[PDB]
C-alpha cells in the first residue's frame, strides 16, 4: 500500500497511538545481560537502554570491552550503522575508542548538550582550535580543524590521532541543532536536507566503517535518522518503490536495538520524512 495513501487513512482516523503500540507489541526481546552487570552501572545513561549482547559493540581492551551501543547492519539496503548513547563524562574516552577501532568517517549528533535546563550528554570535542583534548584513559588526542555553522546544523572537522602509534585520521561531525526540545519538526525539510549533507561527505559509504549515530539514549531521533535513510535507499534499488513497508523496516532495524523510535509522534514523522524525501530524489 502507497505508504502516502496508509498516512491519510491513519491522519482521518487518528490512529497514530494505535498502530505505534502495534509496533512496541511485535518488537524483539533479546538479552542485554552484559550492559546490566554491577561493574558497568556508570556506563549507562538510562537503566532502561540497553544494547542486546548479539549486537553490541566490543571496545578492543581485555579489562572491561563494555559501551552502550549497537551494530544495525541492513542487509538489502547494503547500509550500517553504529547507535549510541550521548558519551557520559567517564565514557567520553570509550565513544572515541570506538570511533577509532571501527573505523568511522562521520558521527552524527541529534542533540544540544543542554535541553530543557538538564545535561543530555557530555562536551566529549574540542570548542577551540588552539585547546585539543587528550583522553588518557584509551591514549587518544582530539583536536579541532575547523567548524561550519549553519540555521539548521554545524559541520566540524576533527583530527583523531592514536598516541600509541601517532597514525591520525580526519573524523567528521555533523550536529543537528535545531530538534525542538519538545515534540518534532513541524516539517522535515530541514532533517532531510541534513541527512543529504552526511550522505554528500562519504560517511555512509561502504569504503568507511559505520557511521556513530546518538542523541541522548541513541533510539528516538537516532532511529529516525537511520529508518529515514534505509527507507529511501530500498526505494531507489527495488523495481516497485510502493513495495517499501516503513513499518517492516522499524521491526527489522529494532532486531539490533530495542526502543527504535520513543513516540507516536516520531513515528508520523518518518512517515513525512520519506514522502517528502522520495518526490524531492525523484518525484510520484
Ligand atoms: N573528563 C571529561 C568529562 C566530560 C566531558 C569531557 C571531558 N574531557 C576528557 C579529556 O580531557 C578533557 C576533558
Ligand atoms: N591532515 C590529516 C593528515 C593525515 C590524516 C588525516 C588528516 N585530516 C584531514 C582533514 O582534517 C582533519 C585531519
Amino acid at each position: 500500500m502507497e505508504m502516502e495513501k496508509e498516512f491519510e487513512q491513519i491522519d482521518k482516523s487518528g490512529s497514530w497511538a494505535a498502530i505505534y503500540q502495534d509496533i512496541r507489541h511485535e518488537a524483539s526481546d533479546f538479552p542485554s545481560r552484559v550492559a546490566k552487570l554491577p561493574k558497568n552501572k556508570n556506563r549507562n545513561r538510562y537503566r532502561d537502554v540497553s544494547p542486546f549482547d548479539h549486537s553490541r559493540i566490543k571496545l578492543h581492551q581485555e579489562d572491561n570491552d563494555y559501551i552502550n551501543a549497537s551494530l544495525i547492519k541492513m542487509e538489502e539496503a547494503q547500509r550500517s550503522y553504529i547507535l549510541t548513547q550521548g558519551p557520559l563524562p567517564n565514557t567520553v574516552g570509550h565513544f572515541w575508542e570506538m570511533v577509532w577501532e571501527q573505523k568511522s568517517r562521520g558521527v552524527v549528533m541529534l542533540n544540544r548538550v543542554m535541553e530543557k535546563g538538564s545535561l543530555k550528554c557530555a562536551q566529549y570535542w574540542p570548542q577551540k582550535e588552539e585547546k585539543e583534548m587528550i583522553f588518557e584513559d584509551t591514549n587518544l588526542k582530539l583536536t579541532l580543524i575547523s567548524e561550519d555553522i549553519k540555521s539548521y546544523y554545524t559541520v566540524r572537522q576533527l583530527e583523531l590521532e592514536n598516541l600509541t602509534t601517532q597514525e591520525t585520521r580526519e573524523i567528521l561531525h555533523f550536529h543537528y541543532t535545531t530538534w525542538p526540545d519538545f515534540g518534532v519538526p513541524e516539517s522535515p525539510a530541514s532533517f532531510l536536507n541534513f541527512l543529504f549533507k552526511v550522505r554528500e561527505s562519504g560517511s555512509l559509504s561502504p569504503e568507511h566503517g559505520p557511521v556513530v549515530v546518538h542523541c541522548s539514549a541513541g533510539i528516538g531521533r537516532s532511529g529516525t535518522f537511520c529508518l529515514a535513510d534505509t527507507c529511501l535507499l530500498l526505494m531507489d534499488k527495488r523495481k516497485d518503490p510502493s513495495s517499501v513497508d516503513i513499518k517492516k523496516v522499524l521491526l527489522e532495524m529494532r532486531k539490533f536495538r530495542m526502543g527504535l523510535i520513543q513516540t507516536a509522534d516520531q513515528l508520523r514523522f518518518s512517515y513525512l520524512a520519506v514522502i517528502e524525501g522520495a518526490k524531492f530524489i525523484m518525484g510520484d
